[PDB]
């Protein structure tokens, strides 16, 4: 039942993470491009009825034209009964009409169906339904499900059209099995189980399964990849997204090695999928919570939002000073429709206690990004004193500022996050890790000077933070008391002589 | 350079865990039982100069006839220069003088041959030392080193006699590589390269990896469990073990699949390695730290503490409600030899928060142990709620109490720990993650109701739980202020009708 008095929308509700105006949100779905109205569709496991999880279940619905503003349309996709719901799934462009739906009046970018799983008690199915109005309004096929294996743990099925084996493929979990499933199909009505894939970090049990061509930067080539989420059981407690890199014919996925990586190494990157019809390179987007607490966070009258969009490339990077790995880089998308409000640039600062960078900005949005490029001289300072730190800063609100620390540590080569905001109180927060680190080779060196970059957005409670030009990616929420929201950055370090020299600073404060 | 002006051990060092009376400890190496003189030796990575790593780096000793109380002995093993290390490795028994260093005056049990990692300026090789005293002094063989590929990053070999391919096996670490180098030998002098083995989760680089059979529970058969450590690089920052459980023929390692599974999901177990000589099952122990904090820690005159040993099998554990995986499960080594100074017991207890659980014990040694088999009973309770704690108290020291927090949610199935400890600063806290949890599927059922286990041990300044009979342990340090160590254990919930009923709870005051 939500509670339409209480609404911490002011002072918590991201500006540009798509959140719903009310009620729950997890898992995104059905998610493409429709080229004729050059509009990007956001489809969503939906609860209108509650801030947490519950049947009935559906498919909400939002468009954007640039992928920052979103207009939240009617519910797309509804279950049948109170106990059921329309589960996770993913959307195809049938252009040449495989499927017999669509006539000579529907414009082909516009043959639109959506494939999801249909949760009923004691069962798990892949059904399939079309869409006549741009992706507004569904109709399911009269001789749903397309696939039924007797199972209460079949879900999430991501489908392509693989040019290569002429066919629809399927990527879907046997959840509990451990194994990704692909099917084919000519017509997405009757499928054929092609192969079983069984990899990386097990935990609980398998979900949202992604498979898709991803570019390798400045070159012609490319790399399968394929993408998996695994609840509970993550090693950072909870649910995170995991990836493998290697090569598929429209039968079997096979990788390049048998190496565990995962795509965000945050808390709050979970249920990842990437658009149908981009026509240059991979976007996708995740559900920006974790299960351990996101129905408990002090949200109201919704709870979660999506990540930013973000672009997928494969680049290889140096994982130790030896050796180069073949690996996912993942970068904000972030057009020219975001407005500046006001900005602080500096460059060569030789950073130390009585140098401090310090934003004044005249007001606050609550969204801000920082983009720097640092250098490690060679100084011997003592152990407490090897790094820098980045503060968000809330306004002084009751005699109090609520901040959160994002900062580098020169003797572990590593990345931190601090999130623990005192006296903020909810239930699960024992689950709500608050430290989070991240080791990176150097960026670059400057003769024997190592090189590193950091980009990171702050959007009123969510934080993500991209190491190294995309090379590591970490998506936090984070929750400032009451009424409490980002106002400005600081840049602050305890060494009395410059251990770091900041060649390029960059911190703005933006808007919708 | 150790400061023995400060000594910090009233409060903060170990009883039963062992830790070197001043210096630096890092990894355990040369672990083997003597048969003939019925004694445990430990060796470690020792810095006797001060409470960090450096060079010249030595193998500390030290003996033990029942794995908790150790008696340290003279440095078994130095480099040649001041500059050099002695770097990880292992024992082995040569029983039928495969060597040739040992003549009918030595013992078969007490042929005792070290292989290490030398490590010299821009070098790494494998060399060997034979002890005539049953391991107290070791002469390096004169042909060192025994194994040199032209690498700065090669190092920890843990060696074994295989009995199937009628040879000396010894696995290794090409670091930065990802590669376990398998060499086999007839007389531990002369190596051939047989193959390279690489797998799970990469992080910065490979180190201390271990090959042994693990017997299975309720079997006569087993299973070859490759052991391997990464640093830095772990999902949980910093230092990590994990395993791979598949086959071995003498010349290659073939897991039976490829998933990711960690040895420990605490952040401060690290460098496992086996026992050599142990005639039932498997025995290992490892450094209880994490590199990314272990040199800042508040204790003085010594740094570091080994884990407890702990004994290792294979059983068929639930990972989730459908599925059974073939699981390393580890218990812990507390033999007949500890006193128990005083205990709580108690039986079908219904735990509500007018009925907490309360030790009043007349003092403290500051080690503790708590044995708990609870059940979920079937009660709806709101979300702040679903969860139990085991809270340890310091003694109340100017004002105050420091404590640490234990906990189960009945929502998430899912242990915690809370380790952070407020006033209590040190360099590179930033890195120090106070809360970690773990996701279990139930022990057993009783009739509907999900059962589940614990038990844990307290020892100064670490606390090593194992959950459900060892199917998952988790290690972790903590620092309570100056003067202040655990005194007395609580088990408290805030429901006010039972959601928890504890079968059985035992809570001891143990000594040496
Ligand atoms: C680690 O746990 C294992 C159990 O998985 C323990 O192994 C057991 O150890 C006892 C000896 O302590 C073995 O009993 C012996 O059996 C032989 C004949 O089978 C008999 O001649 C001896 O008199 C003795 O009773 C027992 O068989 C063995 N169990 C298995 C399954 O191997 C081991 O002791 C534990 N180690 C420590 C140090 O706790
Ligand atoms: C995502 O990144 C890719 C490049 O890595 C961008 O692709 C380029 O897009 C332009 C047109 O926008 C083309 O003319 C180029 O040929 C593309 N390059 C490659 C190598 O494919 C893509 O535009 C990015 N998308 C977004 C939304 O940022
Ligand atoms: C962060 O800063 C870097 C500059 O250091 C930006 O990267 C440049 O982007 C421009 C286009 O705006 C390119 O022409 C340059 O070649 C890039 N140079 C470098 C140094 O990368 C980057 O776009 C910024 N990231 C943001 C705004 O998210
Ligand atoms: O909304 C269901 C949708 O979410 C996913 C991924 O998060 O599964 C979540 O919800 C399920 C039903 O409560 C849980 O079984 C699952 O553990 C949880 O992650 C998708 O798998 C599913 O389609
Ligand atoms: O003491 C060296 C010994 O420790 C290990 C494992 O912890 O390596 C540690 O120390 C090395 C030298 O400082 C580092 O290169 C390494 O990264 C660190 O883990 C063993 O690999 C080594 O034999
Ligand atoms: C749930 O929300 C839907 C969509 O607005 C509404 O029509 C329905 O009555 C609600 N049902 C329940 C059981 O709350
Ligand atoms: C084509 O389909 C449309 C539905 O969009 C329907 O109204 C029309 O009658 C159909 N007939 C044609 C165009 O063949
Ligand atoms: C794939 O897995 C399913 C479910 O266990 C099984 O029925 C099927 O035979 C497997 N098929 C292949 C080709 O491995
Ligand atoms: C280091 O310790 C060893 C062994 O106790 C000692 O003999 C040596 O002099 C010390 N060296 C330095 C550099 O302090
Ligand atoms: C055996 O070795 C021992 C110890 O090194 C030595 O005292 C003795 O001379 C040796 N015996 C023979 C026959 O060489
Ligand atoms: C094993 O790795 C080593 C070192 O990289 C390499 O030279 C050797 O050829 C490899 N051997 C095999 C059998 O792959
Ligand atoms: C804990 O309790 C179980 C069941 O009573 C017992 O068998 C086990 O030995 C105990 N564990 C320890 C480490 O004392
Ligand atoms: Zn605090």
């Amino acid at each position: 039942s939500i509670d339409l008095s209480v609404d911490t929308s002011e002072y918590n509700r991201p500006l540009i993470h798509f959140t719903p105006e009310k009620g729950w949100m997890n898992a995104p779905n059905g998610l493409f491009y429709d080229k004729t109205a050059k509009l990007w569709h956001l489809y969503f496991q939906y609860n209108p009825n509650a801030t947490a999880w519950g049947q009935p279940l559906y498919w909400g619905h939002a468009t954007s034209n640039d992928l920052v503003h979103w207009d939240e349309h009617e519910i797309a996709i509804g279950p049948e009964h109170d106990n059921e719901g329309i589960f996770s799934g993913s959307i195809v462009v049938d252009h040449n009409n495989t499927s017999g739906f669509f006539n000579s009046s529907i414009d082909p970018n516009q043959r639109i169906v959506a494939i999801y799983t249909n949760n009923i008690p004691d069962n798990q199915t892949q059904d399939i339904a079309f869409s006549l109005d741009g992706g507004y309004t569904f109709t399911k096929y009269e001789n749903n499900p397309v696939i039924d294996v007797s199972s209460n743990q079949f879900r999430d099925p991501k489908v392509f059209w693989h040019e290569d084996s002429n066919q629809w493929i399927m990527v879907v979990s046997k959840s509990q099995e451990y194994k990704i499933q692909i099917f084919g199909s000519a017509n997405l009505k009757n499928w054929v189980l092609n192969s079983n894939f069984s990899s990386g970090y097990y935990g609980n049990q398998y979900e949202c399964p992604g498979l898709i061509e991803v570019p390798i930067e400045n070159s012609d080539k490319s790399k399968w990849v394929m993408f998996l989420a695994i609840n509970p059981g993550s090693p950072l407690g909870g649910s995170i997204n995991q990836y493998f890199v290697g090569d598929f014919d429209g039968f079997q996925f096979v990788p390049d090695d048998s190496q565990t990586r995962f795509v965000d190494i945050g808390k709050d990157f979970y249920a990842f999928q990437t658009f149908s019809e981009v026509e240059h390179g991979v976007l996708g987007l995740a559900w920006a919570s974790n299960w351990q607490y996101a129905d408990q966070v002090p949200t109201n009258p919704w709870r979660s939002s999506t990540s930013l969009a973000r672009n997928y490339t494969l680049r290889y990077v140096h994982t130790n000073a030896e050796t180069k790995q073949l690996t996912l880089i993942q970068n904000p998308v972030l057009p020219d429709s975001i407005n500046v409000v006001d900005k602080l640039k500096k460059k060569n600062v030789k950073l130390t206690n009585k140098k401090p960078i310090k934003t004044n900005f005249k007001g606050s949005t609550g969204l801000f990004d920082f983009n720097i490029t640092f250098k490690v001289l060679n100084l011997n300072v003592s152990p407490g004193k090897t790094h820098f730190d980045i503060l968000i800063n809330s306004q002084e609100l009751n005699s109090s500022v609520d901040s959160i620390k994002i900062g580098f540590d020169s003797s572990q080569s590593s990345f931190y996050i601090d999130r623990h905001i005192p006296n903020v109180e909810f239930p699960r927060k024992q689950f709500f890790t608050d430290k989070l680190a991240a080791y990176l080779e150097p960026l670059d060196y400057d003769q024997d000077l190592r090189v590193f970059s950091l980009y990171g957005i702050v959007d009123k409670n969510i934080i993500e933070l991209y190491f190294n030009d995309g090379t590591v990616a970490m998506t936090n929420t984070f929750f400032m008391g009451e009424g409490k929201y980002p106002h400005d950055i600081q840049i602050v370090t305890d060494t009395e002589e410059p251990l770091f020299e900041l060649e390029s600073v960059i911190i703005r404060e933006l808007n919708k």
